[PDB]
DNA sequence: AAAAAAAAAAAAAAAAAAAAAAAAAAA
DNA sequence: TTTTTTTTTTTTTTTTTTTTTTTTTTT
């Protein structure tokens, strides 16, 4: 069944180029060449993790000689209430280096060693709100001991937590802020996203004022909502024998959430 | 590329002789001759750590005999929540010795042994606030047992840390303060920074009011912010093919950082 | 005094180039390029230790780049009845790395990692 | 340099199919289907290690199912004086499962769990002659509690340890010899060797009376001994400029080793 | 009414001894 | 062989701080 193949294909995830993504990539590349630490602030379901992650694929570490890998960008997602030891362990795990059983001071020394051996000019920390207040001192300690840029990606809680300590705030003053979709930006994004993700036999008439209206009402500018809504509508539309997404199907999916 | 060589020179660190650095150096020489302990208190981005390093560099340990080399000055920066054993390890790692597996009492003894063997006319400890209270007791123990002076570099909170212990208040009464740059001092230094650090082929006249307002407003009298801004502005200007920093280039960095 | 200077010089150390040393050095370069193990056999007070020590200085480590140093030749002198743990300690300390505490297996893993990092 | 490229090729490692290797592979497949433990005894420098490794390469991990890797064959190389903890830990790490730090009882249970989750039809221990006698009992316990066939790859030292326990000798009765080459087998192997490893613009005529006599005197039926000889003679000849191995060069190489 | 001072409950991090068993060694 | 002798290897009791939550008080 061809429909089965399309269902399986849609149930996946794909990357669709966007302007804000390119802006973030260029800004972060500038910071990486300057070795200047910074932070990034945005709302949930805006796709900032996808931008931080898509950037790292381009700069994947490649080593041809017998010497160990030289990695320029390392990327870790801390768990809830991640402490100092837990964070160091993740840095070591990402570099495919054997964790040494021992104490926290041993973890600190080992982390400095593995980071000194490789490049690791830029470190992208996601979900920085979850980071425990005790650990930020270690983060900036690393940023000062070695010339490595540190990027703290978080929401408004990141702002709130950072502004409580003077040194951390001084270290991470420069920043980039994400926005939401609206107007022509939103319409162009919907058109581009459907052309990039949907290969349905017939057009969905997305440009129509009414479809844009209901998608705006259900989306509110959050790409993390538009992607899910349109993918579910597509799977359901194809499942009922409709090659294209239809107005009633859109209304149904929007009503469920 | 020649521009890349100039940029690499701008990225590298250097030290400019300044009024505050010389003041601290003369004070420290007096204290070590008196063998008296004291404190150094200042704000962030004031360059007091750099001044300590510049002091250490002048007193090079020269051995003119077969007997072990003698170190007159020791410098340590403890890690977060440094305990007694960690500090003793730092002392014995700074000096060219090793410590075998053993107890805290053994570490105390080995540290005292190498401290007696070495000269250690003065001991400088950065970031005093991080030290644990028991570690403070041990620092005082060393200062009282051996003819060695102890300098506790600290921020505004150093007084608060030492207010919970009457004994350190009794022995560390003398103190020196670091301040900020304002008025004529800031302007004089700025001219010196343009001529002594930057590789700018053509002078940009930073002391002029048009370019003074920007530097002064963003910097707020902190040395670190100023040097950061100037190095970055020079790098950006040379990358653009300029032999002199333009007004727009100087203004962009301030807002970005 | 002239005499004291000459006497102090005489009581020091010096090296006389010999055909034995050059022979050893050519042979060792061959073995190093071929990555083959071998033996050096000789009586005491013949200075074979000095010849090997001199071989070491010809190929010095390069740390011009920011990366860890890549010393191609390591030279150690085990003490009497040296156990395996202590041999690993010698290797790790020579290359200027911290020796993690633990069992002989931990030292073994640490030493292999360091030996892969450097040229050796 | 083209010559250096050919030399780099000659300094590499290749694999050549021999009847000895195919015999071992068929025998091992039989034992794995039968789920019966056994052992292989063969002299040093025979290449049995390489034959077992090639066998492992024949059956790659089967991730075709959605949840676990389902690797049917594992292969571990114990270190000298391998204890039970190190053995269990190597087995665990080979299956990409984290080590649950604890006591040897925890390692035992964890290893059993990961061996049950994966297929693990057969387990191969390379150079088992340095496996501690305490741990052979653990190996037998694994072979009994789980439907796993265990193959021991060791030489003459295996049996002098196995015969120290009545229980272990019953498990590994099926034995296969793995010895040297001689006569027509040796001559055929040499010609195959001269064709596969010495892609050479000029035949060295190794399949001849005197060349075979030299190689036999130096080789004594050991392929491992022969490897260095032939590869190194080819490299030396090509470095000097000779397109093939002259008899004098071969004799010189043999004298060196 | 609505901010400011007060008893349980979880959770994380670190040496310092002691015993036993095995393996190698020396006359 | 008898004993020594060490050498690992593996298996075991005390000390301290930090949140959160909640209930009474006062103002
Ligand atoms: N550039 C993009 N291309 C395609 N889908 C995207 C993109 N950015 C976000 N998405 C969708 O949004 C989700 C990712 O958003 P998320 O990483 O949760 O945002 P954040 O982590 O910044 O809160 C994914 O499920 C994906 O489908
Ligand atoms: N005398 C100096 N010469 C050059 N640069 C200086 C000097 N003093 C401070 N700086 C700048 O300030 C930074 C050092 O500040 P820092 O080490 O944080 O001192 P502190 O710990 O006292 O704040 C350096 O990056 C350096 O560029
Ligand atoms: N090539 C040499 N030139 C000068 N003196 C030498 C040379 N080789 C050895 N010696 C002398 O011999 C001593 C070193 O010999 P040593 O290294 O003990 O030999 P081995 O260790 O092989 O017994 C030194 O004290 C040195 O004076
Ligand atoms: N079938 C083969 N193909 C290629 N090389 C082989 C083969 N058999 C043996 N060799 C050579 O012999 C060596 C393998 O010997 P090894 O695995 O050490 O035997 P063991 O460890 O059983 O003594 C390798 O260096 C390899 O070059």
């Amino acid at each position: 069944e061809w429909l089965q193949a399309e269902i399986a294909r849609l149930k996946g995830k794909s990357i669709v180029p966007l302007q804000q993504v390119k802006t973030l990539h260029d800004w972060l590349d500038g910071k990486r060449k300057a070795r200047k630490s910074c932070r990034v602030v945005g709302e949930s379901r805006t796709g900032k993790t996808v931008a931080c992650d898509a950037y790292r694929y381009r700069h994947k570490p490649q080593q041809e000689a017998g010497r160990p890998p030289t990695v320029p960008v390392v990327y870790i997602r801390p768990h809830q209430k991640c402490g100092p030891k837990d964070l160091f362990k993740k840095i070591t795990e990402y570099l495919k280096y054997r964790v040494t059983k021992g104490t926290v001071s041993d973890f600190r020394d080992r982390t400095i060693e593995v980071l000194k051996g490789c490049g690791v000019e830029m470190l992208i920390i996601d979900e920085a709100d979850r980071l425990k207040p005790e650990t930020f001192a270690d983060v900036r300690d690393i940023a000062e001991d070695l010339g490595i840029a540190v990027v703290l990606v978080g929401t408004d809680r990141l702002d709130a937590v950072i502004k409580r300590d003077e040194q951390v705030l001084e270290r991470f003053r420069a920043h980039l802020r994400f926005g939401k979709l609206s107007g022509e930006d939103f319409k162009n994004t919907v058109e581009m996203w459907e052309q990039m993700v949907l290969k349905l036999p017939v057009s969905s008439n997305l440009k129509s004022k009414e479809m844009l209206r209901i998608l705006t009402s259900a989306t509110e500018g959050y790409i993390g909502r538009l992607d899910e809504i349109l993918r579910e509508a597509a799977i359901r539309s194809l499942s009922r024998g409709l090659k294209k997404i239809d107005k009633a199907v859109l209304q149904e999916v929007a009503k469920e959430y």
